[PDB]
């Protein structure tokens, strides 16, 4: 069965099974997966670079043209959510990163100022590995960042948010949204950090550097763009009985989405606010139950997070009040 | 473990003798070869090394002891293990071409004794198809990443062997000359080896050729090349080298170890073509001193009849044999 097939990061296919007469759920997400690889970049087109530019030319020259096809080309998506956040810096940042000019940067965010961010965040990826998606449908090979190969050792990565306590740099709790780090010019993207570990542990903004500056924002950036993606189609399942009657009592799902929101608890304060509500309920929650928790996280009010003080521990980002335990964010997997 | 030729790249080896139910058992590491191979995938022979800073390099360097292993990491000549001179004039000459360096800190690498270190040299150019330029100060230099560095990077088998034509149709065709005749006129040797990458999805890398990767794909021949002659000085002074060889002189799973190395390059090369059939007839059960007189014989084109061996590529394996008899089968070298 096919859950959420217009989708990038929601794309799912779950697999209904019956054994001695227990009914076993087994979900697949691999848009998400998919979306999340692109932190470690090489690993993320390592199998595309082989496959040769023959790949674009199938897919642009089909006329069905769905979201799935246009994802591969780095394109606006119809019939997908899209966003309007900073597109003048967004295409201008195509513009630079590539050296590409700006007729033709429109091709990647119109007039319309819509693109998707996870398309975007593709393009990026894509460009870090060394190999630009172009506005004809042919992959162009552009310089390999220095950086891209630097973490392709890396197995696992935990984004956070950062501050100074007197000479030391120490967590925050995301109080900003994801969105908001893409205005006054990128320089919000100072204040995050990305930690890559092998199961040893490097933070992204250790290995810092003149050479490696551009990268290290680029990354920052499609990390950002996947979470707005990630907001935006959560934003619409919510509105879509289509789909979510189709999962509505499937309680495994809610682990997953769980498991999706926590990606972007550390740097969203939405999903920071979602994944502590359901940590609450004890993540035994209908879908449709879920989405109302997704819902009133949008409001500051909907929880106390003021009195909660956050610590890094063995690679995982706790946030805990004095009394217990109250939301445990694990590395994502590649 | 026991040590066997600690100043050698290729043939640093760990021994580890064993006694279980009064029945000897020999436990192998050829640390050294399988990481000089390992360059034939760059950006995976360089992964851990580019996380460690440039100050790793200075640790080693201001050692007094300055052995062939610290010598090697620096990408240096190297006394007390073998060096060649085969083309040194063209190699330096290379060195300044890609890394776009000058002349006279050049020498520093091939000096005016024109010996080098050819896995040395290997490591030079493999790191910088990786990204990273070993200088002649102790320092990590970034310099352009290979493309093709990362599109083999995916791949888990290689497979080297030289090339012919059948009339517009290319051909396997056995090694005739040795490794070292592959450096000289120009570097223009290289264009009858082809090495197919696999994922064991089979790609050949001349099949990758363009004009951006081209320069690429010379210099992963080259270090393969370098890496085969590295193996044959090795291989012949160990034979000159009572010391060591007297002490794994009764070892016959060392024989396996140095067919399974010599398999690799016995593709390309005529000598190392010569040694591994040798062994493949005596079924592989000779000790350690015998299996060197075997391989100083290899050097001459008449110890054994290769003339009447057609060789042909099956499933990822390079076979060589005629008549009803398979004299030879080298398997593709992991990573
Ligand atoms: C954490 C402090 C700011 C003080 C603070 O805690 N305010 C949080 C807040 O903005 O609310 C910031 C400002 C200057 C930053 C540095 C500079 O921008 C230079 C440089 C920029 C790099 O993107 C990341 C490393 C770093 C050293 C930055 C690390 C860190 O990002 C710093 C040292
Ligand atoms: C922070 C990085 C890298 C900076 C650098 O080269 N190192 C400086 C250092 O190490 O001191 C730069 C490279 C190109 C910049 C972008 C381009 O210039 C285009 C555009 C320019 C605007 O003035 C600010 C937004 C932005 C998207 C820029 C954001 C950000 O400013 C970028 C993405
Ligand atoms: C095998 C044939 C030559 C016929 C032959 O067998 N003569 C051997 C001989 O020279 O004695 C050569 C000539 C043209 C070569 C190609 C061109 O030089 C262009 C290009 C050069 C690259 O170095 C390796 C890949 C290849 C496609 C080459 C593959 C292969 O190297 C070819 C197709
Ligand atoms: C074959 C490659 C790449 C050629 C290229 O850019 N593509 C051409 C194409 O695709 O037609 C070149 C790049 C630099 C060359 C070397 C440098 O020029 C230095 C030196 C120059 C000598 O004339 C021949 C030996 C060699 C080592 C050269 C061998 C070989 O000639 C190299 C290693």
């Amino acid at each position: 069965q096919q859950v959420c097939p217009n989708y990038v990061m929601l794309r799912s296919s779950v697999t209904t099974k019956v054994v001695r007469n227990v009914v076993e759920y087994q979900i697949r997400t691999g848009g998400f997966f998919s979306c999340l690889a692109m932190l470690r970049p090489l690993q993320y087109a390592k199998r595309e670079r082989l496959l040769g530019q023959r790949n674009l030319e199938r897919i642009s020259t089909r006329d069905i043209l769905q979201t799935r096809d246009l994802h591969s080309l780095c394109m606006p998506t119809p019939d997908a959510p899209m966003s309007n956040h900073q597109a003048s810096t967004m295409r201008e940042l195509i513009c630079s990163y590539f050296k590409v000019d700006h007729a033709d940067g429109l091709k990647y965010i119109p007039m319309d100022e819509r693109y998707s961010p996870s398309s975007l965040a593709r393009l990026f990826t894509m460009g870090m590995a060394g190999l630009h998606i172009t506005t004809e449908p042919s992959y162009k090979r552009v310089p390999i960042m220095h950086l891209a190969a630097d973490l392709d050792c890396m197995t696992l990565a935990l984004p956070y948010m950062i501050t100074l306590d007197g000479d030391t740099v120490v967590p925050v709790a995301p109080t900003l949204s994801a969105e908001q780090l893409l205005d006054d010019g990128l320089k919000g993207l100072a204040c995050m950090d990305i930690s890559y570990g092998c199961e040893s542990s490097r933070c992204i903004n250790e290995l810092y550097c003149e050479e490696t500056a551009e990268a290290i924002c680029v990354l920052k950036t499609c990390l950002v763009l996947n979470c707005m993606q990630f907001k935006l189609e959560m934003d619409d399942l919510a509105h879509n009985a289509a789909e979510l009657d189709k999962i509505q009592m499937m309680i495994p799902f809610s682990e997953r989405v769980f498991r999706m929101a926590s990606s972007f608890a550390t740097i969203d304060a939405q999903c920071f606010r979602f994944c502590v509500m359901m940590k609450d309920k004890n993540l035994k929650i209908d879908m449709r139950e879920t989405t109302r928790l997704w819902t009133r996280s949008a409001s500051d009010d909907s929880v106390a997070t003021s009195s909660l003080s956050i610590s890094l521990d063995r690679g995982r980002w706790v946030a805990a009040d004095a009394s217990d335990a109250r939301l445990l964010v694990f590395p994502i997997r590649v």
